[PDB]
């Protein structure tokens, strides 16, 4: 059963979080691809997973491995709050049963329940 390697989890709802895609050897929802927080997109369009490079993309999942999410306590949470002063990090699917925000525009950022602009 395939899951995403930024949320570990299947695909699930796409209208919260993204189509599942499946390209370059690796699976990812699309919107844990543009909502993950320290992911650059290197490539060109017709690239990668629409313009994310599948090295950066598995660098975050490594980067990620080493940050426990504050919902279910396990390792892989690639979605920081964006508060400054606030250092909760999640899965984005996790986040979404505790009132995390995320915005689709800019940075791209997500916040905290306590931190929702
Ligand atoms: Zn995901
Ligand atoms: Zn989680
Ligand atoms: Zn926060």
């Amino acid at each position: 059963s395939p899951v995403c390697l930024l949320c570990l989890q299947e695909p699930g709802d796409p209208e919260k979080l993204g189509e599942f895609l499946q390209k370059d050897n690796l699976c990812v929802h699309y919107f844990c691809l543009i909502l993950s927080s320290r992911l650059p997109q290197k490539g060109q369009p017709n690239r990668g997973l629409h313009g994310f490079m599948p090295e950066d993309i598995k660098r975050e999942a490594v980067r990620a491995s080493k940050k426990i999410c504050f919902v279910c306590k396990k390792k892989g949470a690639a979605i920081r709050c964006q508060n400054d002063q606030c250092v909760q990090n999640f899965h984005l699917p996790c986040g979404q049963e505790r009132g995390c925000l995320s915005q689709f525009f800019g940075e791209y950022k997500s916040y905290c329940r306590k931190h929702r602009p």
